[PDB]
């Protein structure tokens, strides 16, 4: 049985990174970054003035790289919230997503349509030259990672159902973009957010599908891991060996019959694994 570590009804808990041997992570529609202890069970949590959908540590403790709706924006605790970059028109109604830092250093991270309806949203690579947009017209991008050897990288349209593969050169471009999985069987099963472990599999959480699945580096799923919550939104490798797999929930979309069923959802679980994740980046500004 699948632990649940955090009790905390997220109405839409996202973006959940390993920093500082602690759990941070993030409540998009409550507008909070959370702050998770394992080792005690602490726990902290900070206001955000308009949605925060991720988190990515900058190198040297200056930070963290987060995505507000009205921008890319540096959050420190003791700064707050400070605008870094606009990288789409406000006009689009758009908001960033989900996001992963590269073994190089480079700030990965997707848009999609706060409405969920128009293909508005794009792929972005956030670096010492700039930021560079990488692909466009999706709906809800999700789950950009990196495999360990750095020669693959996978994102997810979310709507669409679907996982992609590119190939990743060590100039930091995209090429050979093709079809990784494709979601048939369930009609309210969408993949959300993805990551890559040491040996190269992806765990992909499932929307509405109770659990996550993880995928050879050939496209086969060989493990399913079920949770009491309709909604997982996404997997992250911690604890002191990187095997204590963490899970984000979501209660955004579920029937009050559905949460009274499961009354755990939207908290964070912790599951043990027997392959250990990948350490978590940090991202390059300087
Ligand atoms: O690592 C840092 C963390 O300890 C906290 O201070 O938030 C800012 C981060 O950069
Ligand atoms: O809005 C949600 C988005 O934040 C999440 O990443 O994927 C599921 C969507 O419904
Ligand atoms: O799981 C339930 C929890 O969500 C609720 O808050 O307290 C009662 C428990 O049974
Ligand atoms: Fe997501």
């Amino acid at each position: 049985q699948v632990t649940c570590v955090w009790d905390l009804k997220a109405t839409l808990g996202e973006g959940p990174i390993w920093h500082g041997d602690t759990l941070w992570f993030v409540d998009i529609k409550q507008r909070k970054i959370h702050n998770y202890h394992p080792a005690t069970g602490e726990r902290f949590s900070f206001d955000a003035p308009d949605q925060v959908t991720f988190l990515a540590p900058i190198v040297g403790a200056t930070g963290f790289v987060v995505g507000l709706k009205t921008g890319i924006h540096r959050f420190h605790p003791a700064t707050g919230f400070s605008l870094l970059l606009e990288v789409e028109d406000a006009a689009l109604n758009n908001r960033p997503n989900d996001a992963t830092v590269d073994a190089q250093g480079r700030l990965w991270f997707g848009t999609m349509h706060d409405g969920e309806e128009n293909n508005s949203g794009s792929l972005y690579r956030m670096d010492l030259t700039g930021v560079a947009r990488m692909d466009r017209d999706i709906c809800i991008t999700n789950g950009p990672c990196v495999s360990p050897d750095g020669k693959t990288f996978y994102h997810t349209d979310t709507l669409e159902k679907t996982i992609y593969a590119f190939d990743l050169a060590e100039d930091g471009l995209l090429s050979n973009k093709r079809v990784f999985v494709q979601f048939a069987l369930g009609d309210d099963v969408y993949p959300d957010g993805s990551v890559v472990d040491s040996e190269g599999y992806l765990w992909t959480a499932l929307w509405g599908g109770f659990g996550a699945v993880r995928f050879s580096p050939q496209g086969d799923a060989v493990t399913r891991i079920e949770l009491p919550a309709p909604n997982v939104t996404k997997p992250c490798f911690g604890g002191p060996d990187l095997k204590t797999l963490y899970f984000t929930t979501a209660r955004k979309g579920l029937s009050d019959e559905t949460l009274a069923q499961y009354p755990l959802a939207g908290g964070v679980f912790a599951v043990p694994v027997d392959v250990a994740g990948q350490p978590q980046h940090e991202v390059r500004l300087v």
